[PDB]
């Protein structure tokens, strides 16, 4: 039971340390249920970026070997363009043996160049991994260096140790009672039917349905602007100067509890989950972001729904597992 140990950063990031190449040069990459490619900065990048975070030198690698394709992403928050190349990944103990991913050679932007990660390491499907290349769980799989064909992510709250992603197994120890098994009904994302978002036993939003993605690599919870306005009404949010959505840090202990239905299972939200504290001052994990796809507009079930529920991400039967944090 393979395990990788995740640092917390201020609840807003989750991350971890993997090896490229032989030898091994380290690497702090976002392990991100919301995206399926696996990048890191490389020699070649010259962008701000690329000069305070790590970079990964192909001429240091036995094992490296180049292709002549490159790789564009676009993030919600930045973007980076790169050249795929393959190496030895070690990810939580598996030495991932040709693995393609991508180098950088370009990091625009600040949000990027003030991250304490250096890459992005995707664990969604191939389906939405850019320039076709194969993600490193579907490389672990297809090599059959795990025996179950499935992960499984705790993350901790508070700022504390403890955050994990176990890949090929399930551990008993970080949930209370039996999971529940949700099919994904779209597979790229980790995405899901939300059967209604309810408060007091009032729906305030997703009244008869929506699609939803359980996403490591997103803060909040998010969802269309309009419904997202309704909530922020709902539990006393207002605007401020700065842009932020502030609420009253007193309010939390007369709040109630805002409820997801999925699968016909409640999965409640508390208060002091969903109102975060930013600096003597309280504000909203709820944030308006218009995504539309095929099958409508999605809510991304973000950290602040993850730190509440240990979630299994189940590739042989395309389901996701949830059940309440121990």
């Amino acid at each position: 039971v393979d395990e990788q140990p995740l640092e917390n950063y201020l609840d807003m990031e989750y991350f971890g340390t993997i090896g490229i190449g032989t030898p091994a040069q380290d690497f702090t990459v976002v392990f991100d249920t919301g995206s399926s490619n696996l990048w890191v900065p490389s020699v070649y990048c010259s962008s701000l970026a690329c000069t305070n975070h790590n970079r990964f030198n192909p001429e240091d690698s036995s094992t490296y070997q180049s292709t002549s394709e490159t790789v564009s992403i676009t993030y919600g928050t930045g973007s980076m363009t790169g050249i795929l190349g393959y190496d030895t990944v070690q990810v939580g103990g598996i030495s991932d043996t040709n693995q393609i991913f991508g180098l950088s050679e370009t990091e625009p932007g600040s949000f990027l160049y003030y991250a304490p990660f250096d890459g992005i390491l995707g664990l969604a499907y191939p389906s939405i991994s850019s320039s076709g290349a194969t993600p490193v769980f579907d490389n672990i799989w297809n090599q059959g260096l795990v025996s179950q064909d499935l992960f499984s992510v705790y993350l901790s709250a508070d700022d504390q140790s403890g955050s994990v992603v176990i890949f090929g197994g399930i551990d008993s120890s970080y949930y209370t009672g039996s999971l529940n098994w949700v099919p994904v009904t779209v597979e790229g994302y980790w995405q899901i039917t939300v059967d209604s978002i309810t408060m007091n036993g009032e729906a305030i939003a997703c009244a008869e349905g929506c699609q939803a993605i359980v996403d490591t690599g997103t803060s909040l919870l998010t969802g269309p602007t309009s419904p997202i306005a309704n909530i922020q009404s709902d539990i006393g949010a207002s605007e401020n100067s700065d842009g932020d959505m502030v609420v009253s840090c007193s309010a939390i202990s007369s709040l109630p509890d805002i409820v997801f239905t999925i699968n016909g299972v409640q999965y409640p939200v508390p208060p002091s989950a969903y109102i975060l504290q930013s600096e003597g001052s309280c504000i909203s994990g709820f944030q308006g972001m218009n995504l539309p796809t095929e099958s409508g507009e999605l809510w991304i079930l973000g950290d602040v729904f993850i730190r509440q529920y240990f979630t299994v991400f189940d590739r042989a039967n395309n389901q996701v597992g949830l059940a309440p944090v121990a």
